[PDB]
């Protein structure tokens, strides 16, 4: 079995190997990359997502989210308070202000220490889930706006034609902005490209050990667990690496820098934070190997998780028994 310790693998495709997205994902899995839950892909040196970022300040963040924490430093939840719209130019200025800017630090490890020590005492503002793309239309390789759609993959594998579309989303982050422990909707893959700015640190649990993380989460967030049998779908709970180590949960960590892709694999729980002002783009995708994960994916039916139009069909076709109850949650 390849990669039996479930380490995060890093890949350096040639420009030739960068032509066929599906084939390269299948290559990575042949080397065991999926066992980690997360892989890094460094694009060939000849490749670029677009010519410059010089003209992005007029993008609108219509609903910036202030991420308010509750709990203790290593075990907390966050809630998203909606703020007034601002442009990316305004947001970048805010990120760079004395109140919100990255503190002086020695290196990534020192910054990670400061994050876990101090995150809960601040409320950084996150521009999340903004439909759109920063890939130039002329970028032909690994253009997250030109991937084959999950609906087409389901059709190719299973023969069923369904409604729905699949488009990318932009994330504008600042110091301490945080992504809570989650898997993707319907335990899909995700791909994330860090277009610009400061790094993003990731933590990941191997898919084969995901239930260990869930069990811990039920112990650490006991009221949330009683309210919903899939409450990590709410995307609000954080557990530090120290806490994960104290409870024996297998995980890995890696820092993504500007110009790098990360791929999350089905049922790979991940969480992380941004080091300073940055802009990422991400999208879900599927492969044939995903189908069985989609069939087994947990679902939130308490009504909190409230997700896209396109997830309807996935639940309807892959999880017909659940469909009824899940849709009660979504209405
Ligand atoms: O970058 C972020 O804030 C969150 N991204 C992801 O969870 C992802 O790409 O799957
Ligand atoms: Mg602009
Ligand atoms: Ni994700
Ligand atoms: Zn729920």
């Amino acid at each position: 079995a390849q990669n039996p310790n479930c380490n995060i693998m890093i890949f350096h495709p040639t420009k030739e190997e960068f032509n066929d997205f599906d084939k390269y994902i299948a290559y990575m899995e042949s080397q065991g990359a999926h066992r980690a839950g997360l892989a890094k892909i460094i694009p060939p040196k000849e490749w670029k997502a677009r010519e410059t970022y010089d003209n992005i300040s007029e993008i609108l963040i219509a609903t910036p989210l202030q991420q308010v924490a509750s709990g203790r430093a290593g075990v907390f939840t966050q809630y998203h308070k909606k703020k007034k719209a601002m442009t990316v130019g305004e947001y970048r200025h805010l990120a760079n202000s004395k109140k919100y800017q990255t503190p002086p630090h020695q290196n990534f490890e020192d910054l990670e220490r400061k994050y876990w020590k101090n995150r809960i005492y601040n409320s950084p503002i996150y521009g999340a889930d903004i439909s759109g793309s920063l890939f130039d239309e002329n970028t032909k390789q690994w253009n997250l706006g030109h991937l084959g759609t999950i609906q087409d993959l389901l059709e190719k594998e299973c023969g069923v034609v369904i409604e729905g579309v699949n488009t990318p989303y932009l994330y504008f982050g600042m110091w301490k902005t945080t992504f809570a422990w989650h898997t993707e909707d319907m335990d899909l893959y995700s791909i994330n490209y860090l277009h610009l700015g400061e790094p993003k640190t990731w933590y990941v649990v191997p898919p084969e050990h995901g239930q260990r993380l869930e069990r811990l989460a039920r112990e650490l967030f006991p009221g949330s667990s009683r309210g919903c049998g899939a409450f990590l779908r709410h995307k609000v709970a954080l557990i530090s690496p120290t806490v994960l180590k104290e409870n024996g949960i297998p995980f890995n960590r890696i820092t993504q820098e500007a110009g790098e892709f990360m791929v999350t694999f089905p049922y790979g729980y991940h969480a992380g934070f941004n080091h300073g002002f940055n802009c990422a783009e991400a999208i879900n995708f599927a492969t044939p190997r995903w189908i069985d994960y989609g069939k087994m994916a947990s679902q939130c039916s308490c009504g909190e998780a409230r997700v896209t139009f396109s997830m309807d069909a996935f639940v309807r076709i892959l999880q017909p028994e659940r469909y009824d109850l899940w849709k009660r949650g979504q209405d």
